[PDB]
C-alpha cells in the first residue's frame, strides 16, 4: 500500500512505547546490553475506518503484509532487531494498533568514572524516517512504557525506564527523521566488589607495613616485593573485567596510586638496611618509626581527598 | 482464520504440556540454560469438527496456515525459540492437538547463597495474550509433562520437573496474559569442588601455619605471604567461574574470612620478632603456643558458625 | 501431502544410512562434538509410481516440498541440524531415495575417568514419529553406513562408526517413536599431555625433595612452597580443560595425592629445623635420611595402587 | 528485468554515498571492526521516467524487486552485509534514489609500529560488476557521505571519514569491476595505557635497581628475580591484547629491552657477590656504584634512541 | 529443470574456478581457517543454445531457478558456505558461465612439527555427485583460479594458490562423486616469536645459570626455582596457543628439554651445597667450575642435534 494521506497539511504522528520484558548481558567492555520487549505503535489510518454498526464488529484484525505500517528502526543497535508481530487491531475511526516483541542488543555507552559504585543511563533510540508522500513524527504514549517487576539485570538495580517524551526532529541526507530517547537508569551492585577485590587489596598492602617493625633486609624485601606481586594481579584482574577509558575511573587511581606506596616502602626499606650497615642504625630507626606513622596516615588522607575528587 | 468463538463470554482454554528431551549448558555467569523439548497444545475449535461415519477418517491432519492456532510464547528466553511444527490432530468434536519440537536458551536466576552446595529452580514460563474477540487462558496437561531418562544436565543433579497447574492471569497494556510456570528443580555436584579448591586451599592454610612451629623471621614470612597468594589464586579462580552478586556466597565467606586468618598469621610473625630483637624470647614463645591452639580452635569454630549461618 | 497408506496393514519402514564427512570440535567441557554427514533415507510411496516409457524418463527428481517426506529428527543435538538436500530419486515402483548432507553439534556424554587416558564412544540418535494415519519405524541400509577416509578429529584416534540395526520402538506421549543408535567409537590422543603436563609435575615434585638432602630450613620452605605453588597452576590448567565430574578422574586423584606428599614434606621440613633448634639434630638426620627413601617409595606404591584401581 | 541501455554508448553511472550510525568493536588481534551505516545509491534508468502532469504524482516509489538495481557489494567484509531496503524514490526522469540500511563487519588491517600511541586507516571498498550488456561504474555523491556526532569508537577517536572520489577500474574474471575507497580515520586513545601497564612497568625496573644500593645478595637475587617475574607477566599481558606481527611494535621493544636490564643487573648483581666472597669489596664498590649511574642514563639514552626511532 | 542430456555417452565436465577476495581467521588449534572467493562454474547445456544473427543479442542472463546448475559442494567446510549469485551468462553454443562469491569456513589440518617455523598446505575440496541420468566431472579453468594481491593473512605468508588439475573420480554409495583439490600455501610469520616467547625463555635460563658463580643455598635455590616457575609460564602459554599434538613438536622438545636442565642444575646447586656441609669445599667447588661450562655446551650441542632432528 502507501502512507495515509493528510486530511490538511499536517505530518502524521506514529504513537509508541516499549514494554520491557528482559533486560540482560550488561556486557562492560562491549557497552552493550540485551533486552527483550513489546513494542507497540499507533496511528490513525482514514482507509481503514468503518462503521461498527454496519459491520457487525467493533474491532478489525490484520495481517501486517495488507495495510501500511511505518517502518520504524532502533539507531543504537547493533543489527537490526528479530522482531514477531503480535497483534494488529483496527478501531472504526482507522486507528491502528501495533505490538510486536522484539529482541535487540544496543550499543549504549558507560561511564566508568566511578566505578564500581557507578551508575549508568542506558538509551534505546526508536527513529523514524519520513517518505516522500508524508512527514513522520513519533510520539509517547506513556500507558503503554514500563517494564515487568521481575526484569532482573545481573548484577545491576534498576531504577526506571522512561521516555523523553519530546521527539528530536532534524534533516538527515534530505528527509525528515523523528528520534525518540527512550531511558533505563541503573546502579551497579557493588556489594561483591568488596570482598572479592577491595578488602584482598588493602590486606596485602597492609601486610607489606609489617616491614616498618622488621629489621631484617632480606624479609623486608620479601614483604614488599610479594604483596607488591599481588597487588599486579588484581590490577591485571581489575583492568580486564573493564574497557580502556581515556579518564582515570576511581578504582583505577586507587590502584595506580597504591604502587606509589609500595614504590615508597621498598625506598624504606632500602635506606634503613643501608643505614645499618653504615652503623648508623639510629638514624635507619627514627626513619622507620615515623613510617610507621607517615604511611597509614598518607594513605588515609590521600583515600578522602581522592573519595572527595570522585564523588 | 481467527480465534473460535464463544458459546457465551467463556475463556479459551488451552491446554500445555513440556517434555524436556535434552538440557544443557547451565551457564552460572549468565545465569541462563539451554532446552530441547516438545510443545504440546490442546484446545477447541468447533469450526473445526466433523462426523466421522461422513468423511470417512476419524481424525484429521493440517498445515499450521490452515487453522487458528494460538500465539503462545515463551517470557524468560533470550530469542524467540525456534520452533519445528510436527503434528496437528482434529478429532471430531474439533479438538485440536499441536505438537512442536523447540529449543531455545532460557534466563532464570540463581541463588548462589550455598555455592557450590546450592540447588536451584529453573524456570520455564509459557504465555498467551488474550485477542480483541476472545480471551485465551493457559492450562497444564499432567499426562503430556514430563523428560526422557537420559536429561543429563553436566554438572547437575535433576530432581523434577513439574508445573504450577494454576496459572497466573494479569493485565498488560489492558489485554488479559496467561502465564504458566514450569519448574526444573535441580541441585549441584559438589564433588569435584572439594579436591580442586576446598582441599587445596585448607592445606595452604595449614602450611601456612607451620610458621607457628618455627623461630625463623625470614622462613615465617616465606610461608605466609607464599600461601596468601596462593589463597588468592583460588580466590581469583573461584569469582571467576561466578557472577557478582549483592549478598555472600558460602565459599564467599570461607574465602574471605581465610584472609583474616593469613592477616593475623603475618601479626603474630611480625610479633614474634619484633620481641626476639628486643631480647624477649620468653614473652614471643608464649604467643607462638598459644597461636598453634588459637589458630586452629578459631578457624574451627568460625566454619561452624558459618556453616550453621548458611544451612 | 500426507504419508503413503499401507498395501496391508504394516508400518512404513524408513531405511536411513549416515555418512561421516567431517567431525570436529570435540568440546570436553560441554561434551560435545560436531559433524558433518550425509543423511540418507529410502520408503515406498506407491503414490509416485510411474511408467518409464509413458513419463520418458527412468527415474524421477522432485523438490521436497513436492512430495511427503518423513520427519526424521536427531534427538541429541543442541538445535536442529542445517540439511541442504542433495537429491531426491524416485524409481518406478515409488521407491524414493533422500539425500541430505547435514552438520549439527551432538550432545554425547563423556566418561573421564581415565583422563586422559580415556576412550569414548559418542551417540548420534536418529528418530521419527508415527502419524495418526500410519505407523512409522527406522531401519539401517548397512551399505549407506561409513565415514571418509580422511575424517580426522583433532586429538583423537576414530575406531568404528557402526549403527545399531535394531531401533527402540516405543511410546511417548501416545504415538509410535522409532529411535536408531549410530555410534562412533573414539581414543584420546594422550602423548602431548606427557611432556606438556604429566612430566613436569613429576619434576617439579622431585625437586621438591631436593629438601631431604638439605639442613637450611630457609632453603627448604622456598623449595618445597614454590613447587607447591608451581604444582597448583598445574591442578589449575587441567581443571579448567575438563568438566566438573561427580566422580574421580585419574589425572585428578594423582594431582590431589600429590598435595599430601608436599603437605608432608613440609611437616618433615618443620620437624627437622625444630629439632636442630632443639639440639637433637641426630634425631632430625634419621627423619631426613628416611624421608629420602619413604617419599619416592610410598610415591610409587600409591602410583602402582591408584593405576591398578582405574585400569 | 536487467540494465538500463545507454542512451549512446556510455557507462553507467551508480552513485553512492556511506552514512555511518555505529562503528563499534575495533578488534585488535582480528583487525576488524563492526560498522552500521545508510549505503545510498542513485542512478539513471530511462525505462521508469514518466510525465508529473498525466501520473499526477511528482514521485515514485516501488519495491526493489520490481525494478533493476545494482548488485553493489563490499569487498573487505567477513559475510555480506544485513541490509534493509529503506526507500526507493523515482523522479520524472527516471532518476532513481535507492537507500539502504546496513550492518557489516569489515576486515582492515592496521599498523601497529606505535602502538599504544598509534593512528590507523580504516576501508570499506563499495564495488560493482560490469554485467554483458553494459559497463557499470561507481562515484561518490559527497554530499551523502558523513557520519552522526554520536559515533563512539570505544578506545578510539575518530578524526574524518572521507572517500577516494576516483573509483579503480579494473579487469576480475573477464568483466570490469568499480572500486570505491571509503576512508575512516582513527587514532587510539592511549591514556589507560600509561597506569595500567607502562608506569607500573617501570617502577617494577626502578625496584630491581635498588639492589644497587645493597650489599645482600640474597636480597639482590630476590628483589631483581622477583620484579623480572613481574615484568613477564605485562609482557605477557600485553602480546595478548595484539596480534603477532612481523615487524617490532613501540611497546615490544621497550618491553623487550627492559629484559636486557634485567639480565645485566643479574649480572652485576653476582660479579658484586662473587667479588665480596673472594674479599674484593673494594672492586665490588666501584662497579656498584657505577651501575647506580650507568643503568638509569644508559636507560634513559635508549628509550631517546627508540622513541626517535619509531616516531 | 534436470541435467543436460549427452551428445554421445559422455560425462558433463563442470569448470571450475576460485578467486580467493579474503583469507582470514586461521586458527591454530581448530585448525581452520576462513575464505571469502568467486567460485566460477562452467558447463555446456545445449538445450540453452540460440543464433546470434536471429536473436539479436550475443549473450542471455538467466536466474538460477530459470537453469539447471551443478550442486557443487566444498568437502572440508563446517557448514556449507553462504554464496549470493553474482552473474550467469550463456553464449550462443549453450555454453554457460556461473560466478557466485561465497564465504565459508574450512576444515584443514596443520602440521605442527616446525612450529613456530613452520609452513602449510591448505585444502578447498570441491566436489560433484553425479545424477541418475548423467555423470558430473570436475575440472580446472587456471585462468580462473587466483587470489588478489591485499589477500592479508594476519600471521602468515602467502606463497601460492593452485589446483591440482586431476581430479579424483570415486564411488561412494552407489555414484560418482569428482573432487578437485584447491591448495593454499602457505609460511608462519615467525619474527614476533623471538622477542616474546624464545629470547625471554632463554634469559631466564641464562639467568639460572649465575647459581654456577655462587656459594649461597638459600640464593642459588631462589635463582633456580623462580626461573624455573617463569619457564612453566611460558610452557603454559605456548602449549595454549596450539592444539594437543601426537607428535612433538620443535619449540615442544626445546621447552621440555629446558626442564631437564632446571633439574639438573637443582641437583648440582643441592650437591655443591651438601659438600660444603661435609667440609669439602674442594670438591664441590670443580663441580661447580665444570657446570659453568658443562651446562652452556650440552645446552648448545642439544639445540644442534634437535634443529638437525627437525629440519
Ligand atoms: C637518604 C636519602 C634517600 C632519598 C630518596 C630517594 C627517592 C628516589 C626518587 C625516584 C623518582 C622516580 C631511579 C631509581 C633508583 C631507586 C632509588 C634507591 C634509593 C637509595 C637510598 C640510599 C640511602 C643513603
Ligand atoms: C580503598 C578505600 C575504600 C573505598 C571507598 C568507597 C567509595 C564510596 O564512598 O562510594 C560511594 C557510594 C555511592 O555514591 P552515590 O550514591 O553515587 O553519591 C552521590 C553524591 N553526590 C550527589 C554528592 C554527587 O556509596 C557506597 O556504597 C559506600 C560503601 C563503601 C564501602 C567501602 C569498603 C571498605
Ligand atoms: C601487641 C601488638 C598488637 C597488634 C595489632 C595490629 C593492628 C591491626 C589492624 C587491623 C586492620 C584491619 C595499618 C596496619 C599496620 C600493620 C601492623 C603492624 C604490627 C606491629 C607489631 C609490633 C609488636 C610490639
Ligand atoms: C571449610 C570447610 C568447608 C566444609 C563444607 C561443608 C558444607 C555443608 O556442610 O553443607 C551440607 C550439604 C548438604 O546440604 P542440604 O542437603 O541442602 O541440606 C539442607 C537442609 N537443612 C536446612 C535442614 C540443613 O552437602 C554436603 O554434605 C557436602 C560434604 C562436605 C565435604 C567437605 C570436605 C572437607
Ligand atoms: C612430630 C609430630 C608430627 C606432627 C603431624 C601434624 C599433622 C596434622 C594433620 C592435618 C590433616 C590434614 C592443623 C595442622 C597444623 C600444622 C602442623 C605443624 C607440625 C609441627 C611439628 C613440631 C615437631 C615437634
Ligand atoms: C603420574 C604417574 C604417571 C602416569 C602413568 C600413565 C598411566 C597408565 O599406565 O595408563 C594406561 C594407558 C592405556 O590403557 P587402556 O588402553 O585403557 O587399556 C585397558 C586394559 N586393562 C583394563 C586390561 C588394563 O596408557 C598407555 O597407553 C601407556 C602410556 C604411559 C605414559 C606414562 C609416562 C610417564
Ligand atoms: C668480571 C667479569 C664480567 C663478565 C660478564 C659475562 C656476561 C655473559 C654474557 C651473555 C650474553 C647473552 C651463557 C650465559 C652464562 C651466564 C652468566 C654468568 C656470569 C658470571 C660472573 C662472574 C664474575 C667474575
Ligand atoms: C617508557 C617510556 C615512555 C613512553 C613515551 C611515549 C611515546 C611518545 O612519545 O609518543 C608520541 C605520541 C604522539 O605521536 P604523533 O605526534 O601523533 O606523531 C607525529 C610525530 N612526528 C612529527 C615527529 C613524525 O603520543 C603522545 O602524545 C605521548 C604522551 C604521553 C607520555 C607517556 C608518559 C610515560
Ligand atoms: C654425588 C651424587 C650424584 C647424584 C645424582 C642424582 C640422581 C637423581 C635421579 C632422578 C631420576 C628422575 C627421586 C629424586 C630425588 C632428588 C635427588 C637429590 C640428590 C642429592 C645429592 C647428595 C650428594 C652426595
Ligand atoms: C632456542 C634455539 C633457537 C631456535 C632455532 C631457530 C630455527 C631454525 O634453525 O630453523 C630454520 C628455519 C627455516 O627452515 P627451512 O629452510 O624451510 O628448511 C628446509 C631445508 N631442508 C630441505 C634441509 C629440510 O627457520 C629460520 O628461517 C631461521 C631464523 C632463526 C632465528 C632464531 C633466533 C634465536
Ligand atoms: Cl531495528
Ligand atoms: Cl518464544
Ligand atoms: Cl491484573
Ligand atoms: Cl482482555
Ligand atoms: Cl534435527
Ligand atoms: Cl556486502
Ligand atoms: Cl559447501
Ligand atoms: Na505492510
Ligand atoms: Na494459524
Ligand atoms: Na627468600
Ligand atoms: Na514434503
Ligand atoms: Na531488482
Ligand atoms: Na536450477
Amino acid at each position: 500500500v502507501s502512507p495515509p494521506p493528510p486530511i490538511a497539511d499536517e505530518p502524521l504522528t506514529v504513537n509508541t512505547g516499549i514494554y520491557l520484558i528482559e533486560c540482560y548481558s550488561l556486557d562492560d567492555k562491549a557497552e552493550t546490553f540485551k533486552v527483550n520487549a513489546f513494542l507497540s505503535l499507533s496511528w490513525k489510518d482514514r482507509r481503514l475506518a468503518f462503521d461498527p454498526v454496519r459491520s457487525g464488529v467493533r474491532v478489525k484484525t490484520y495481517e501486517p503484509e495488507a495495510i501500511w505500517i511505518p517502518e520504524i528502526r532502533f539507531v543504537n543497535v547493533e543489527n537490526a532487531r528479530d522482531a514477531d508481530v503480535v497483534d494488529i487491531s483496527v478501531s472504526p475511526d482507522g486507528t491502528v494498533q501495533y505490538l510486536e516483541r522484539f529482541s535487540a542488543r544496543v550499543l549504549s555507552p558507560l561511564d566508568f568514572r566511578r566505578y564500581p559504585f557507578d551508575s549508568q543511563t542506558l538509551h534505546i533510540y526508536l527513529i523514524v524516517r519520513s517518505v516522500d508522500t508524508r512527514n513522520i513524527v513519533l510520539a509517547v504514549d506513556l500507558e503503554k512504557v514500563g517494564k515487568n517487576d521481575d526484569v532482573f539485570l545481573t548484577g545491576w538495580d534498576i531504577e526506571s525506564f522512561t521516555a523523553v517524551v519530546k521527539p528530536a526532529n532534524f534533516a538527515l541526507e534530505d528527509r525528515l527523521e523523528s528520534k525518540l530517547d527512550y531511558q533505563l537508569r541503573i546502579s551497579r551492585q557493588y556489594f561483591s566488589y568488596i570482598p572479592n577485590i577491595i578488602l584482598p587489596m588493602l590486606f596485602i598492602l597492609f601486610i607489606s607495613w609489617t616491614a616498618f617493625w622488621s629489621t631484617s633486609y632480606e624479609a623486608n624485601v620479601t614483604l614488599v616485593v610479594s604483596t607488591l606481586i599481588a597487588h599486579i594481579a588484581f590490577n591485571i584482574l581489575v583492568e580486564t573485567n573493564l574497557p580502556a577509558t581515556p579518564y582515570m575511573t576511581y578504582t583505577g587511581a586507587i590502584i595506580f596510586m597504591i604502587y606509589l606506596f609500595y614504590f615508597v616502602a621498598v625506598i624504606e626499606v632500602t635506606v634503613q638496611h643501608y643505614l645499618k650497615v653504615e652503623s648508623q642504625p639510629a638514624r635507619a630507626a627514627s626513619i622507620t618509626r615515623a613510617s610507621r606513622i607517615a604511611f597509614p596516615v598518607v594513605f588515609l588522607l590521600a583515600n578522602i581527598i581522592l573519595a572527595f575528587l570522585f564523588f
